[PDB]
């Protein structure tokens, strides 16, 4: 069964930059803030090859629409920048709506604090993000979709496997 992929954030966080870093392994485009769109993505993890649709959210509005996403993805990557304050804070209200979304099942998600390339610019240290990650019963990264530092690829994986574990 294909793995369903949710990308999540606020506006500007680089959603589209690191999703377009875990498929083509390299970011050298810049590409339209507000164009929502889905991938689809064949990988091997670990022995096996799995097929993943990865959808890259746009507006961030609380709406119908975006329940329909939220209902429709299995995994999701919560995004924030760094260098923004304000988008570390959207984090945990989206949480809550997907734990309402997913009941009674539990939610499988990621943090990941994007931009890390900009640490003159840092807002948020680094221990905030992984209070917040314990918060959310998750496992937390920070990257950079410029540099490519703190591995995507295996970011996207490791959510992979988990969604596939928690499938049973
Ligand atoms: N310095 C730096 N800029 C980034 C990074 N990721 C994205 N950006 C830039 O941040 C802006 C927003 O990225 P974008 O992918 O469009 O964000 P989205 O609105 O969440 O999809 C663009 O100007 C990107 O070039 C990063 O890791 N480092
Ligand atoms: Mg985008």
């Amino acid at each position: 069964a294909e793995v369903k992929l949710a990308i999540f954030g606020r506006a500007g966080v680089g959603k589209s930059a690191l999703v377009v870093r875990f498929l083509t392994k390299r970011f050298i485009w810049e590409y339209d803030p507000t164009l929502e769109s889905t991938y689809r993505h064949q990988a091997t993890i670990d022995d096996e090859v799995v097929s993943m649709e990865i959808l890259d959210t746009a507006g961030q509005e609380d709406t119908i629409q975006r329940e329909g996403h939220m209902r429709w993805g299995e995994g999701f990557v919560l995004v924030y920048d760094i260098t923004d304050r304000g988008s570390f804070e959207e984090v945990l209200p989206l949480k809550n709506i997907l734990d309402e979304i997913k009941k009674p099942k539990n939610v499988t998600l990621i943090l990941v604090g994007n931009k890390a390339d900009l640490d003159h610019s840092r807002q948020v240290s680094t221990e905030e993000g992984e209070k917040l990650a314990t918060e959310l019963a998750c496992a937390f990264y920070e990257c950079s979709a410029c540099t490519g530092e703190g591995n995507i690829t295996e970011i996207f994986y490791e959510l992979c496997r988990e969604v596939r574990r928690r499938r049973m």
